[PDB]
């Protein structure tokens, strides 16, 4: 409908796949080469389904900060025959608050879904499903089951992936440029 949705759509159309684990279907953001991200509660194993195709996982790393606190981001390298468009230059370098964000989801349950979530707070610490978690972004939208892995964008930045909600607020794990240096 406007330039926020334009940027979100451009990311969804080229840089997302549907990932299926034994824990469900997730929006999965491809970042560069064969490297993607998914919430850690997806419990990625040795094999994953990517757009309903059996795919070997070459590497999977559940990120933690240097206090050894959960970040809820898993970085996955996929044995796929095709690279992602490199979007690392759209990743923020530092922790920040944002205005006018969009949460975008693409699954069998929720195809081509876009939600204007408005203002995003650097919330920081969250007890997420009983697990102490850091670098959490918060938005005041009543997000539901099926939105995990959803991409949070502003115009020109890819800032997080949706990891939970409490019925009134939604929570995303930050994406930082430093996670994807090679």
């Amino acid at each position: 409908m406007g330039p926020g949705f334009d940027f979100a759509q451009a990311i969804m159309k080229k840089n997302t796949v549907i990932a299926r684990t034994e824990k469900g279907e997730f929006t999965m953001l491809g970042v560069y080469d064969r490297v993607a991200v998914i919430p850690t509660h997806a419990s990625v194993g040795e094999i994953i389904y990517i757009n309903d195709v059996e795919t070997r996982v070459l590497d999977a790393c559940a990120l933690r900060d240097l206090t050894d606190t959960n970040l809820e981001i898993t970085i996955v390298k996929l044995d796929r025959n095709q690279k992602f468009r490199d979007i690392r230059h759209f990743l923020p370098r530092c922790e920040d608050d944002y205005n006018d964000a969009v949460l975008s989801v693409h699954t069998s349950k929720f195809p081509n879904m876009y939600i204007p979530v408005g203002q995003v707070t650097n919330y920081g610490f969250l007890n997420l499903g009983g697990t102490p978690t850091h670098r959490i972004l918060m938005y005041n939208f009543p997000t539901r089951a099926g939105q995990c892995g959803g991409v949070v964008t502003t115009t020109g930045k890819v800032i997080g992936i949706h990891v939970g909600g409490n019925g009134a607020q939604g929570f995303a794990a930050m994406l930082l440029h430093s996670y994807f240096t090679d």
